[PDB]
């Protein structure tokens, strides 16, 4: 009612150990959401044309032309790790569990408030805030998942990551079909490559409105809203990484000579001529059995074209890859393809007290060794005469198409019926948790943006909006713009995510890699004297697992 | 390709795709392996080029054998030396049963 | 039926180069021991196994 | 699988045999740049060492229950059932060129 | 390294690390352990699936 | 029987999760024990007199004079962490449990073997090893705990720490009463201080024999032996450390001024005159309320005399302390009293392949901040006039007794009815697990050598011995020495220790300190090319706990 | 546990002592003297006082 709270704040995550090493994690998240009336009360169909930028030859990848529908509604998105767990909780999961199961999701809106800004344009022009007791907040839960799915995490537009900092929802918008043509070129490409925005295929047109599709709820202060419980359908997420390469599968060669003394140079030695060894290979015309040569059961990882833009009906797009590299060879310097990069703000990790508008960012280098060093690759003529002769080898060094900065690895693809790979690991806190599968006949084996894809059913999106607070003057037949009383609303959002985890078991003599605070990272987990806060990202499949 | 005269586009070529149909590997008598352990990988390989039979959920475990240490009268665990043993060896009969 | 894959392709990851495997080789009308190709396995062994 | 090294039990029932020394791969990091006959210089060829997070040292003693058998003893694994799709004993001969 | 030290010999790579254990492995997974030429003929000429 | 094994090897530690976050750890340990016949078949009463060494003034602490009974039996001791867990298991306990409960213990002897060395004194003098099928191993379990308790871990004489390395038991010996007088002196002490070994008080004499007190079991190959299950009685062991000092207890002062800017020098400030503040103190004659002055509820830790040797009936002995220091001030360099030091061999951590007989050692610096910086201490006259005047202060700097290297802190003691301390933390792998309480009217509040003291009941000690393998010639009335056939025995020992642990829960925003492998310690957890092994020690109460 | 004596009297006699056989600064065992390698009977760790 008016003087009665309709809800409870809860940002406690509970861990409840079951039988046989199964835990049931239930993450409670609560926020104060602030929401403003819409720019307009209309659906807008807008095109973005940065033709001018692509107009420079060699800049095609800078393409941003698209059409979208702008709606008067806001999206409440809470699908990002940082919304549900803190550095503390993450350590617990990641250091002690071995697999994660996303079970359910629930969210509710309570303690709604609507105020109206009245400006007493005085000397020092003043403004009074008053409560509009009979005003309504509009809530719409698209549970039949009618509207197109728009995960706010790919834009760092989720609820914020700190329970003691109010937040806001994002203006909901969705892609509208368009046709565009852009021919690639390079620095000094004579002429002006076609760069055309053709418009919309009429048979690809779908204009959606919330009002016509979802039931809308008006909540006044006294009201409250609650989604019920949604159960997901998803394969479990592993919290361990693999490290074995094709090169480390199965029985190693028996060493006929073993070091007699300790010493970084006291190697053991297979004792047999590479052309006189027993074993299996798939090199029917050779007697050489080496570790690069001996037969392995399948292939771990695959090679895919790099910095490959493909083009369809709407402009060029980057070809995605399931895993990047990093390790022995790649660090920030040994920079490659396949590793994701996250850009974000003060609400999701960028230091709170930091002044300046450059996003905060990071490149994620996983821990499962399933990628490639293209630099180590080589194709070689089937005769296999060995110190191979410059024209019986194709090295990542020889140029293709006569371009000196392109080699066969950039167009290379070794994916096939023997490829073995793993799904993507969780990215705390900026990563998305779940994703909607494509309603495509044949589906993708994975999604590079979320470890959890719900197939048959996903929770629907939640839309919110201040209903129109009209003034005394209102003429629906005027070609003008509806005049409204400046209204805004504050409401509390409470969400509940439940997971099921399994506890890890030691299996080696040696200890495992664990997340731990230390003298160098310590200050990243506590506030500043100013109260500045930051949320440094962390890794998740720290412990090893044997692949075979 | 690449101006190498002993390399052509077939060496870098790949026509695997959603319409590919292939068969698993045939048995190689007598040197071929019978069964193989699947990879504990999220996505698995459609086949193994070394065994026609891959057991997924469960495989027989491996069997390890060893002569236990046959020490002599002299034995000092705190010596940085090498344990001295009585030259022992064992002969045993192994009997296995595979059903098809 | 079948597919084309890179031949005498060594790939490299964290631990050295390794040969790219293929699901089937050739042989017949064109390959015998002489029409030697990729995909066909080769077995080396001792007195205890043949 | 000892068969990729031709290290299985032997193939004749009237010939005594032997087991193989068990060994397993331990993680290492190595870099080798390809080259060819007459590649000026010396391509990087480095053995970097071990990623600590990829380290797994296993011992039999700490992981499996060990049985000591004396002459009078015996040991038997029980029956293990496999899970595997059947193996075809026939070959196909039709090419895209011979369909329909 | 010495062998790969020759340009054009990368495929001759054998560098690896391994754990050497005091135990022996009893492996019987190879066709030849269970069937003889005689039995193989029977399977192979008269069965259609295994 | 002869060709029948009587036991099973098992060195697997099982972790079985129960309900409500309780795990039941059951540690299995198995070893091959090698045992030789006794030097003699007699009990010997021996005195150790190093008078010559103490004969140098200023060397009293080098005293080793004692009497002991030397017995023909060996002790099988498995009470040291390293016998039951490996680096791998320790990580699991220590990073994820919050308290440990020692529940029970069981051990058994199987697969006994007795051989006799026969030397064919040839050119190259040879020796044949043969099985003595009817020979017996003698086993005695002192379950009524009759014999005096002698924990082999204070001498690094426990079973060894690696399951694939045979071991040996220790020759059992126990202290026999003696009377000795030693007067301290120093470099240049004129004369020769009394240094006398008086002998034995007849009323303090207790000669014990195994034969007369415990039932002895003869086991032949075909036999086996098993202790049954013993349940301990012990308070739980905490796996967390405390960090709060008297200085960090309760409500901090309210700051009237807070930093406006971030900055390592942008402090906040109490805004009130130290002599104008409200609050409580125990300084009845002062108006100054400071953090060193304000009242705390009790005292965490205490001050005790350092490098204090006390003397009773049998020589001088070092005064023990419940906790040392280390941290801000002590590292290896800021070396102090209270921290234990462990010396050991190849069987318990010293690198296996290392040549050389110097023990391997380490000083354990715990993590609970409950010790003292004596250097920060000061006594000051009750008038409390403040910039205190050299003669109203006693500083760790002024000399006592006119000795310039002695100050009041070395003789200081602040233990009293407000002292709060914690029991000793576990030392993996060289530390003892359990200890026998003193059969004293009043008992010690703790034991500085084991976190677990069993009061009412402890498992009894296990004694082993090759029974006499006589030759054809044997004359009991000869004053000579019995001649025996050179016999030795090898048997398998299997022990089972069960613990009960509770799983930890995160309670802070920030992560915890966890044990983890890394590029610097990695090689301490795997064998050498030579097969060298080592077992580096680890810490155990890594996570913090609030004291108040 | 008393120290293991590496040398035992061979003859009876009030002066025929046995001897630990190890350098006080080369012995194994526990102490609470973190800055010393000397393990003696006055020095070695006892459980309480």
């Amino acid at each position: 009612g008016v003087g009665i709270s309709t809800g409870t704040f809860n940002n406690q995550t509970e861990f409840k150990f079951l039988e046989n090493g199964w835990v049931e994690i239930t993450a409670n998240s609560s926020r104060l959401v602030h929401l403003n009336m819409p720019e307009s009360e209309n659906y807008r169909r807008v095109v973005v044309n940065n033709m001018d930028k692509t107009a420079v030859n060699g800049n095609m990848a800078l393409d941003d032309i698209h059409a979208q529908i702008v709606t008067p509604w806001s999206l409440v998105d809470a699908n990002a790790w940082g919304v549900w767990f803190n550095p503390g909780d993450w350590q617990l999961i990641v250091n002690t569990m071995s697999e994660l199961h996303l079970v359910s999701f629930e969210q509710e809106i309570f303690n709604v408030v609507l105020k109206t800004v009245s400006e007493s344009a005085t000397q020092p022009p003043t403004k009074v805030y008053n409560n509009d007791l009979t005003a309504s907040l509009m809530v719409a839960l698209d549970s039949n998942n009618t509207m197109p799915f728009t995960p706010a995490a790919m834009r760092s537009e989720t609820l914020g990551f700190y329970p003691w900092k109010p937040t806001i929802p994002t203006p909901w918008r969705y892609y509208f079909q368009w046709d565009r043509t852009l021919i690639p070129s390079h620095t000094g490409t004579s002429g002006t490559p076609t760069n055309i925005y053709h418009g919309t295929d009429p048979d690809d047109v779908q204009f959606y409105t919330i009002e016509n599709s979802v039931p809308v709820h008006l909540l006044r202060t006294g009201d409250e809203f609650a989604t019920g419980t949604f159960f997901f359908d998803c394969k479990p997420c592993r919290l361990t990484h693999t490290w074995q390469t094709n090169r480390a599968l199965g029985l190693p060669p028996f060493l006929n000579s073993l070091p007699q003394s300790e010493g970084a140079t006291n190697f053991g030695d297979i004792g047999v001529q590479q052309d006189k060894r027993r074993g299996v290979t798939q090199m029917g015309n050779t007697n050489y059995i080496t570790e690069a040569t001996i037969m392995r059961p399948a292939e771990v990882g695959y090679s895919a074209p790099y910095y490959s833009f493909e083009a369809s009906t709407q402009g060029p797009f980057k070809t995605p890859i399931a895993a990047g590299r990093g390790g022995a060879q790649t660090d920030e310097n040994q920079a490659a393809d396949g590793n994701p990069r996250y850009a974000f703000g003060r609400q999701h990790g960028q230091k709170t007290t930091t002044t300046g508008e450059t996003p905060e960012r990071f490149t994620y280098i996983a821990h499962q060794d399933t990628g490639r060093y293209p630099e180590g690759d080589w194709i070689q003529n089937i005769n296999f005469n060995l110190p191979v002769t410059n024209d019986n080898v194709l090295l990542p060094t020889d140029p293709i198409g006569g371009k000196t900065g392109i080699n066969y690895t950039n167009i290379f693809n070794t994916y096939g019926p023997l490829t073995a790979l793993n799904n993507v690991p969780p990215v705390y806190p900026n990563g998305q948790i779940w994703d909607k599968e494509f309603d495509t006949d044949l589906k993708p084996r994975l999604h590079v943006n979320a470890p959890f894809v719900c197939q048959n059913n996903c929770p629907g999106q939640l839309f919110v909006k201040v209903a129109p607070n009209l003034t005394n003057e209102y003429d629906p037949d005027a070609s003008a713009n509806m005049s409204r009383i400046v209204t805004y609303s504050d409401f509390w959002w409470k969400g509940k995510l439940v997971f099921k985890a399994k506890l890890r078991a030691s299996h080696t003599w040696n200890p495992i890699q664990q997340m731990s605070i230390n003298v160098d990272n310590q200050f990243n987990y506590v506030p500043s004297n100013i109260g500045g806060m930051k949320i440094v990202y962390e890794k998740s499949q720290l412990a090893p697992r044997k692949l075979y």
